[PDB]
């Protein structure tokens, strides 16, 4: 495996239902053109904010400096519903997060990063 040849970018975000609550969902476009050979090289995988937070926690085991990184968070306060400003900023933050992970040689064999960037067939 070499995730350092994988390119990923969040192309859009929307809200979905995870359990009972409104959950931001981010569409991650993944490109393996830099990988040679004959295989599937392009897809989009939707991931929920909660799946980014899970990924952060797992990768934080392998590389404990990642514990310092703050990801977007849903406000527990009353009247803090998800709006377009939060989706837009959370998307840019999560996108920057993906760029930073994929530039980090320590993760180029991360099974968790691989499973997160891989296709999701519900
Ligand atoms: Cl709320």
């Amino acid at each position: 495996m070499n995730l350092g040849l994988w390119r990923a970018s969040i192309t859009s975000a929307e809200v979905t239902e995870e359990n009972g609550e409104q959950m931001p969902c981010y569409f991650v476009r993944v490109n393996l053109q830099e990988v040679g050979g004959v295989e599937t090289k392009n897809w989009t995988v939707p991931r929920r904010l909660s799946e980014f937070q899970n990924l952060h926690r797992k990768l934080s085991e392998c590389v404990p400096s990642l514990k310092k990184v703050q990801l977007p968070s849903l406000s527990k306060l009353p009247f803090k519903s998800i709006d377009h400003k939060f989706l837009g900023k959370s998307r840019n933050q999560l996108n920057a997060f993906l760029q930073n992970l994929l530039s980090d040689e320590r993760l180029f064999q991360s099974e968790a990063l691989y499973a997160f960037l891989s296709p999701s067939l519900e």
